[PDB]
């Protein structure tokens, strides 16, 4: 049967995850919970076979996952996306992390009662994180060369969310605005975002105060 | 030459990695930056040819990586220790992804002004977490069944650290206070533990509330 990728109806830790299952065409459905139903998941949380119970959760026929991070990279590897040799998959492993220093950076301070005061600090550190990226892009059309991987679509949903925090923090990084509208010009993920599939919002969790609510 | 580990001289989130060295016996020199030699670092962050310059950074005749996370898996997978098949890889991956949530879940509340308040929050969830690894191990030896993983040494850090903040917090769960004699009655882990190199103290950088100064 159809692999079944679980999480809240939120972006979140699991819109990369997403992203790349689209590019893959791989076949998929989704356990969504709605704002008002943790509750739903509290009473699966412990019966779904999870070795690790929480969300995302990934079960197919093969495997039974949890942790964001094991997820993608298990979709990636099961199409051989995650290097070819320990060089190679370490460069990817660096851009994850280096792409989670800027998504956590935000989800660090999105549930603040400060928001503002945070985002000051916040935004005045995230131009020489985007500066090692912008630098990493400039004779490469994607992260790792030629080819898709999935940082790809982590370094994009991050700098989807970003925007939406500052419009503007991309005006002095030319090469990473060419690669967000380059990331949207591929045709699955075109198809995807314009579907009835993407979730558009919120960016974090329903009750952040920032990226959150029911609305942009 | 001898390949090079640079981080503050703190455990922070390089000593799972350096325990992993010692256990493969692997030689390397480290770059240690005092607490006063902050500016070390800065003068030097971006002349060593780091694409994505940070702490810790590791060094060595083939790569040039940050990222903590990537360079212990890069080690591990020189040794051939991430995992013989998909599955199996990301089994090892959904590990790493449960210990960091228990690591970071520390380093996330060990920086603020009101420790205390945070951490019986934190205390108050921790016991769900080392449940889950209590299961893992309840007909384990290591976390991936007979045979040692990196995973393995981010636990045992994991745990050292808990140890600190609450020394009690492990008397429910058995199985983990075995695991964590069964790590130090590793004969490397032992030496290295015993041995001039290891840096006991601080847990976090000397800035924090909980786990910094100069000594314990
Ligand atoms: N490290 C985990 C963290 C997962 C996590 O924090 N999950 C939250 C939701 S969110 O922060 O991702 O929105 C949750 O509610 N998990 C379920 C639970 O805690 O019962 C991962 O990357 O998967
Ligand atoms: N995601 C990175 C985070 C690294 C990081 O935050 N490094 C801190 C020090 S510590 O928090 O690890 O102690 C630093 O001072 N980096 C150097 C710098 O920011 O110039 C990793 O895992 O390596």
């Amino acid at each position: 049967m159809s692999p079944i990728l679980g999480y809240w109806k939120i972006k979140g830790l699991v819109q990369p995850t997403r992203l790349l299952l689209e590019y893959l065409e791989e076949k998929y459905e989704e356990h969504l919970y709605e704002r008002d139903e943790g509750d739903k998941w509290r009473n699966k949380k412990f019966e779904l076979g999870l070795e690790f119970p929480n969300l995302p959760y990934y079960i197919d026929g093969d495997v039974k996952l949890t942790q964001s991070m094991a997820i993608i990279r298990y979709i990636a590897d099961k199409h051989n996306m995650l290097g070819g040799c320990p060089k190679e998959r370490a460069e990817i492993s660096m851009l994850e992390g280096a792409v989670l220093d800027i998504r956590y950076g935000v989800s660090r301070i999105a549930y603040s009662k400060d928001f503002e005061t945070l985002k000051v600090d916040f935004l005045s550190k995230l131009p020489e994180m985007l500066k090692m990226f912008e630098d990493r892009l400039c004779h490469k059309t994607y992260l790792n060369g030629d080819h898709v991987t999935h940082p790809d679509f982590m370094l994009y949903d991050a700098l989807d969310v970003v925007l939406y925090m500052d419009p503007m923090c991309l005006d002095a990084f030319p090469k990473l605005v060419c690669f967000k509208k380059r990331i949207e010009a591929i045709p699955q993920i075109d198809k995807y975002l314009k579907s009835s599939k993407y979730i558009a919002w919120p960016l974090q969790g329903w009750q952040a105060t920032f990226g959150g609510g029911d609305h942009p």
